[PDB]
C-alpha cells in the first residue's frame, strides 16, 4: 500500500540546506540588533564555533533568533555561502537517475533562490523550482506547491512526497493534497537524507 514516489518536492533552507555551517555574520548581527543586542563582536569568533556561541548567548531566545534569522535569508540580496546537509546530493542523484521529478518549494524570493541553485550547480536536478513572488501566496498555503506540480505536470497525491523541516511545509503539503515527510527535528519523520534515501530506494525495489 506504500509507492514509490510520482514526484519528490524539497524546501531548500534547513533542509537541502544547512543555515548554521558559514553563517554570514552581517545577517546575524542585523538579527542581534533587531532583538536589542549591543556590542556582541562575532568577528574573531571561529564560523564552526559560531552557532554553539550563539546558542549560549541567546539562551531562551534562541528560537526567537532562528526564526528571524531564516526570515532575513528569505528576503535576502545577498550571496550564501552555505552547504548543503548531508546525503542531499547523494538523494537528489539517486531520484534523477531512477527517473523521480523533483522539484523546490521555498518562502526565499524566487529569482535569488533559482541563483543559489544555479550556485551549487544544482539546476538540472529540479523541474520547478517555486519561491515567494512566483505564486500569488506562500507557504503554508498550498498554491506554490501546487504550483510546482502543475509545471512538472504531476497530479497531487500521497504519492508526491514533501520533504521539509517546518510545520508550514507540513500544512502546505497536506492542504496541497501530498505526503508530508519531516526532516530533522502523525507524520513520516526522518533526521537525515541518508535514511530518506534509503526509504526511498526501498519503495523503489
Amino acid at each position: 500500500s506504500m509507492k514509490q514516489p510520482t514526484a519528490v518536492i524539497f524546501d531548500w533552507y534547513n533542509t537541502l540546506i544547512d543555515t548554521s555551517i558559514n553563517i554570514d555574520r552581517t545577517t546575524f548581527y542585523q538579527v542581534l540588533d533587531q532583538m536589542g543586542y549591543k556590542n556582541i563582536d562575532l568577528d574573531s569568533i571561529p564560523n564552526s564555533t559560531i552557532p554553539k556561541y550563539l546558542i549560549t548567548l541567546l539562551g531562551k531566545r534562541w528560537k526567537e533568533a532562528t526564526i528571524l534569522y531564516e526570515n532575513s535569508l528569505e528576503k535576502s540580496q545577498k550571496s550564501d555561502n552555505f552547504m548543503l546537509n548531508d546525503g542531499a546530493i547523494e538523494l537528489l542523484d539517486t531520484l534523477k537517475e531512477n527517473n523521480i521529478t523533483m522539484a523546490i518549494v521555498s518562502n526565499k524570493n524566487g529569482e535569488r533562490l533559482r541563483s543559489e541553485i544555479h550556485h551549487k550547480n544544482l539546476t538540472h536536478y529540479f523541474d520547478s523550482i517555486i519561491g515567494s513572488g512566483d505564486t500569488g501566496t506562500i507557504k503554508p498555503s498550498p498554491e506554490p506547491v501546487l504550483a510546482a506540480l502543475t509545471n512538472i505536470n504531476i497530479e497531487p497525491s500521497k504519492e508526491v512526497f514533501f520533504i521539509g523541516d517546518s510545520i508550514s511545509d507540513i500544512q502546505s503539503a497536506i492542504e496541497a493534497g501530498c505526503l508530508p515527510i519531516k526532516y530533522g527535528s502523525d507524520i513520516l519523520s526522518f533526521k537525515n537524507f541518508y535514511d530518506i534515501r534509503n526509504f526511498i530506494c526501498q519503495l523503489i525495489n
